[PDB]
């Protein structure tokens, strides 16, 4: 059937039974009532089943053993579906897939009932999952810890072609993966004030609220290990939330707990934004506060719980524990760690210091102002009064530690301040995360040198030891094993299965580049994932695509830097080509552009528009018949990506040089078989220089032209004074060529266009639709096309997480990577 | 070890493998971390495998068979755990014992962790739960309809003397014994207007609530029948309650579905009081419109949804459908009725009402005025539009009926008015009830008669049909079985054990009332449960009682009517005779005194202060001794009262006679071994019917008296001049004898019981001092004591809720009950 395991005899047998189990004594159903989704919880449970064992073993491991542990903490953790991935690690799904076919049941069409985890909003969440499945692959103690969200990524409708917001129960039917831990409920502190007393500060008078934690399983690949994901909930006193007497109502004391709880509620919808709303920077605080106290509690344990020095020396602290700052959302750990350590623990500054900046590590994820973390200091004096004094404290120290180095330089001082001066007082947390850290990295090679001549110069200069660079990858398990069998089976028919948790392997297929029926193969799988594509887009959304066309894909969140704009102006232009001369042939093209936009950012709800109003127009023209079609891919989530990208052939990654810190979208298309038209941008440039930029279409400015176009001053309308095709585009959006009931309706576009485009679109405009002929050129060559295919994915290889966490814990945490199969599930109660 | 069943070879085995299957796959434990906590749940997990087998086909059954159904409508159902009664009615008890003694564990231990299903009051919450377990008992295809509240009646804590409430978070680690059912949620509505077009009127505009099923399981007692008790829960939608836009915030909008939600946040707890606030009404229509729309699609399958007469004709509606009111809480059944039946489904209003009225049946529980719902219309106005309209019209022809049967009675008339005009206009829900049911009973049978001489005298004379009675009982298996093992045990050595579902076999014992052996084992009991109580209460409560002392107790929610204050008076009269003649020899006491109060009643929680007042100088007297101890239970709930009851010697049920509708506590304790201090109120009555005046002590004032005293007018001044003893207490209260440092402490109490105390405590005050002694005096007598006790225990049959349900079963529903083993549990599999 494929390398999805062994469908064994005694195991089909032995799952239909628990199948049965399940559906009768857990789902309290009989067969006569048993709804798809009854079948789908059926089996989902029995899968479960098959790694509890692994689960408590590993964990067991991990306390007898004793290793140092790595601490991921994340707001966000894009899961997705869980049942399939489950199966894939556990070499359990061919033999699911029989039992539930001898039961009478399509498992792919229980598979497509699981609702997707989305605790994430794009890149930053999704990068958070895949290593979590690195992490557990490569064999190490770690845990992935965040808040549980009753209310994941906003699910998104189009309505007369605008994005409308509706709110994601994910959990309306329950949650079979997740388990539970009320007994382990931790209490965390806010507001109160500080108490200064002969020995030591006081944090008093402060409002619990309690921290309630879920854990949830993170399967290694096929070698039985088992990891942990904690995730935090909050949860009401049942005291102070009713006891803090005097008049006010036993009900509405009772209901105002929805108040407390209010805190793990909703995900923040804001990707590459900040807002300094009070509810995200006590999420914030939440799920720090809540993960150090378990952070010390297992480390109070270890061996040091039973003797070692004897002395609760928490010199072996770092030692024993790494906490990962997946951007500067989790920033207050560092300024909490030390308020334990110093206030609880009573260890004195710099030995506290000391451990801190020891055991942490910081990760950042952009290089856009508007995205950085900058708290105004009257929300952090009312909300974490102690934490501001601790922070106040380490600049001072810090800005000493600068002094001595930079004698008299002034400007400095203030530039490198983890407190900025002006309207009002703000605290930098990204200089936070640097002073408190061993190291900080960014996601790609560029990005990572921006950060060292740029953004974090001065602090590059001060310490040059703790940047270094980690480009992102992604999981070879989900992304492509998972979502496309196809293209794996054919890949283990020539070079194995070992490639799976060693990507590198793949290079091995460039020796079948001009092997013929492989061409034919690779050719074959991309024509059966296009057609189950656009089969599934009449089945769930309705209204045809031609599976002969090029399959031409932009799916991300909706930013003004990743210019979906300049897509729109691409696909406007080949519209525009083809009512010139309609008995011309050109290439067939089905252009597919999905993405979020966050509810309150306008102008990126204004682009939805736009491309769904040059839809209306261009899929409805008799002239363009089947040539040129414009589809909006409604509510893209992970669910939905292992379905496009399996099924794209040209990747588009378009933003403008400098803004994308690395991207993984483009990682993922690369390892589909899909040709990548970008700029040099992001990993796109390592992406080229692995496949060599020929198998590459890259075109547009890069980082330094931009800056010399900054130099001399950006000015939109030399181009379109110079570009007539450019400047029928824009008169067409002006007049109401695309919005003929209401004409102004696209007049903030232009305008921003025309006057304030911050990425530039139309500099890069010419180069793209002349680069984006190269690739209808090269598409009118079926075998070239191919080959160049061929090219990509056996280069890919090095953008697997495997590859960045194994650097991750080599360089960053200082642990060995291991992918040694623990002993065996094996029963065993002891 | 008890005829707690069989503990049969081979299911001790099977017990123990699925007890730790359990403990690792769904707990996810291994026996090194497991805590008692973990070991309840397995053990809980695998006791509710055993009845889901006959769950499913119980309900399978009725499908098949589609005999009436019985539909108990209730705001409370006061469950209690529900672990020990599972075992009980399946018969495993001892089983269970023996395999967790194996595996090294205390069943009774674990038994102590389950959380108390604490959804209700008390005495109307608690009638509920014994009802479904007699319905199911007795075979009768019934289901309880409730709301599921997350927070139950509020745990009650004493803190300087003083009552704190604190929230009842019952659900904090999870419900093993409930089964979501997500997929049958339901919607409905609130708010919106009345549109009247073309044919018929239209509910529009209104704001929608989601309503989730829960549903837990209902054993019969060794029948293999198990019922269905289906509790909703309140849940927004993710459209509209997110949807409706234009600006507001999208995080808001989220944060705001905790709104709708709060419907079914909190139980009100109100014993016998009636507040008028929003939130209770909207609790009150939503168990009320989703249940109904359940009982609809039943029926619409049935057999009609088949074949039949062919044509959805509601004729046959009552001779499947019958639906109780448990007071008047879900009156809103009626008009909801009328509702779906004229507005959706299109029947005449005549055809329609007819089968309402034929449906539909209402207990009334009791007569005090300030318990009475009374809806001011510009809620229901506001709230129900179309509800408030169809309940004018059926007060339209209704009073039609009567000017038709008393011509030119116009007082009559507004006296039977569904609606009350004056400040505000209100809606008198009890006599909407009467007029849309067949039938109306009363909870005792004094009860029941004074409905028809007093409150529903006019009603009862133009319909005297209507009018009937259901004394009240309670379940032998939880207030008997369960709760007294021993007892039990010895009555079934002699008698057999057919009587645990044939209570009047106990009568049988009255031939062993003279029997020397019989007389030595009700006394040993007895002691052995005194001892058991007087340790429990050192090991969770502690500070010492003496067991060989007589155990006085009074148990009940603290309310004016039930006089915890003539009891406080008697303890302090027995105080002062000893400090009187301290050398003199009294039979000693313990008198314990337990209830929660009301949050917002500021005399019942005076009276608690009273109590422990006069606990903290009585227990404290040197010269008292052992002789005298004053305790207050803290809260008192039912898990509670399985402890206490069956440890009492004298029960108080001392209700101002004419007040207590029934009462259900002095059934517990008659039916173990407590003799009964009372007054001719509610079943007093009946039960001193029962087991002969001569063995029950009876005292004060019956109705008549009452009655001739308010004619008169009471003066309570009179009483205070003519009994010493009784002035020496009110100036002791009066100067801070009781409460030193604020001596004007209980100026309110005093007061009340001299110029407006409704229940004349002090002209019962005499008699019951007076009978005090004689039980004193009987107690001193061990043989004669216990002979007594025998008398009441071998009469107290009549008040098994088995009896009362047969009868409602076949003077109200039109059932027959059946003591029928369904055929057996049996796996099976179609
Ligand atoms: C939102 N968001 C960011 O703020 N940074 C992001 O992180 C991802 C993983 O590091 C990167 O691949 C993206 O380029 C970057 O934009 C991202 O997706
Ligand atoms: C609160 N509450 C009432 O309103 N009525 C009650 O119902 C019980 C069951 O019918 C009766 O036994 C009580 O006497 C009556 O007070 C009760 O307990
Ligand atoms: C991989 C992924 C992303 C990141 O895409 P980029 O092109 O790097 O912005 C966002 N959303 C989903 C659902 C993803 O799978
Ligand atoms: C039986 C019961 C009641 C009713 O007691 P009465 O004496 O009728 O008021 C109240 N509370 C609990 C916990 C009960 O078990």
């Amino acid at each position: 059937i494929s390398v999805r395991g062994l469908a064994g005899v005694e195991n089909v047998t032995e799952l239909k039974k628990n199948f049965n189990r399940h559906l009768h004594f857990t789902l309290v159903k009989d067969r006569n009532v048993a709804t798809p989704r009854d079948y789908y919880f059926a089996l989902a449970h029995t899968v479960r089943d098959h790694l509890v064992g692994r689960w408590i073993r590993t964990q067991q491991h991990y306390y007898e053993k004793d290793p140092k542990r790595i601490y991921y903490l994340s707001l966000e953790f894009y899961m997705g579906r869980t049942l399939q991935n489950t199966m894939v690690n556990l070499a359990l799904e061919n033999a699911c897939d029989e039992a539930t076919y001898q039961l009478g049941l399509d498992m792919e069409e229980l598979e497509e009932i699981e609702e997707d985890a989305g605790l994430g909003n794009g890149g930053l969440g999704r990068l958070a999952a895949c290593f979590l499945d690195s992490m557990a692959t490569l064999g190490l103690a770690a845990y992935g810890y965040g808040i549980r969200y009753e209310f994941g990524i906003f699910n998104q409708k189009i309505c007369g072609g605008w994005q409308m917001e509706e709110a994601d129960d994910w959990l309306r039917y329950g949650n079979p993966w997740e388990k539970a831990r009320p007994e382990f409920t931790l209490p965390v502190h806010f507001y109160g004030r500080v108490e200064h007393t002969s020995q030591g500060a006081k944090w008093v008078d402060t409002q619990v609220v309690l921290a309630m934690p879920y854990d949830t399983p993170v399967p290694g690949y096929r070698n039985n290990v088992v990891n942990t994901m904690r995730l935090w909930s909050a949860k009401a006193p049942n005291d102070f939330n009713l006891k803090d007497f005097n008049v006010g109502g036993y009900i509405q004391a009772v209901l105002d707990r929805n108040l407390a709880e209010n805190i793990s509620r909703v995900l923040y919808p804001n990707d590459n934004f900040f807002e300094g709303k009070e509810l995200r920077l006590k999420q914030e605080y939440f799920v720090v506060a809540a993960t150090l106290q378990d952070i010390i509690r297992r480390f109070k344990s270890s061996k040091f719980g039973c003797r070692d020095p004897v002395r609760t020396n928490f010199d072996a602290f770092p030692d024993k524990v790494a906490i990962q700052l997946n951007d500067t959302h989790p920033s207050l750990a560092i300024p909490e760690l030390m308020r334990v350590l110093v206030d609880l623990e009573r260890l004195d500054w710099d030995k506290a210091w000391e451990v801190t900046v020891k055991t942490c590590a910081y990760t950042n994820h952009t290089v856009i102002p508007e995205a950085l973390e900058r708290w105004p200091v009257h929300l952090l004096e009312t909300l974490l009064p102690r934490h501001l004094q601790i922070i106040y404290e380490i600049n001072q120290r810090f800005l000493n530690r600068v002094a001595a180095a930079f004698p008299g330089d002034v400007d400095r001082l203030r530039r490198m301040s983890l407190v900025e001066e002006g309207a009002v007082k703000r605290i930098n947390m990204a200089h936070l995360c640097i002073a408190g850290s061993h190291a900080v990295n960014g996601v790609a090679r560029i990005h990572s040198e921006i950060l060292k001549k740029t953004i974090f110069k001065d602090f590059y200069e001060l310490e040059p030891h703790k940047f270094q660079n980690k480009t992102n990858g992604i999981t070879p398990r989900r992304w492509l094993v998972l979502c496309n069998p196809g293209l794996a089976e054919i890949i283990a028919e020539r070079i194995g299965e070992e490639y799976i948790s060693d990507l590198d392997q793949l290079r091995k297929l460039l020796s079948y580049v001009d092997d013929e029926a492989f061409i034919r193969d690779v050719a074959k799988v991309k024509q059966e994932n296009k057609l189950k594509f656009a089969a599934y887009l009449e089945r769930e959304y309705k209204v045809h695509i031609n599976p002969n066309s090029l399959f031409d894909v932009q799916v991300k969140r909706i930013h003004e830097y990743k210019r979906q704009l300049l897509n729109c102006l691409h696909v406007i232009t080949l519209y525009n080509r083809i009512k010139k001369e309609p008995n011309k042939f050109v290439v067939p093209r089905t252009v597919m552009i999905g993405g979020k936009a966050a509810p309150g950012y306008h102008m990126a709800k204004m682009i939805i528009k736009l491309i769904t109003a040059i839809g209306d127009v261009v899929n409805h023209d008799p002239v363009v018949g089947d040539r040129l079609r414009v589809i909006f891919l409604e509510n893209y989530r992970v669910s939905l990506a292992e379905k496009v990208i399996p099924a794209a052939d040209l990747s588009e990654q378009i933003s403008t040089a400098g803004t994308e810190a690395s991207g993984t979208g483009n990682m993922k298309f690369m390892l589909n078989g899909a040709l990548t038209i970008g700029t040099m941008d992001g990993a796109n440039v390592e992406m080229a220089e692995e496949a060599g930029e020929e198998n590459f279409f890259i075109f547009g400015m890069r980082v330094e032209d931009v800056d010399r176009l900054d130099q001399r001053g950006y000015n939109a309308q030399e181009y379109y004074d110079r570009i007539p095709e450019l400047r029928q585009i824009i008169e067409q959006l002006s007049s109401g060529f695309f919005s003929p009931k209401q004409p102004d309706l696209f007049k903030d576009i232009v305008n921003m266009l025309m006057h304030h485009d911050r990425f530039k679109v139309f500099a890069d405009y010419e180069e793209y639709v002349k680069c984006q002929e190269r690739v209808s050129a090269l598409y009118k060559n079926p075998r070239e096309w191919t080959r160049m295919v061929i090219r990509n994915i056996a280069t890919s290889g090095k953008f697997s997480s495997d590859r960045t966490i194994a650097q991750y814990a080599r360089e960053i945490w200082g642990v060995e990577p291991s992918r040694q199969r623990l002993p065996a599930p094996d029963e065993k109660i002891p």
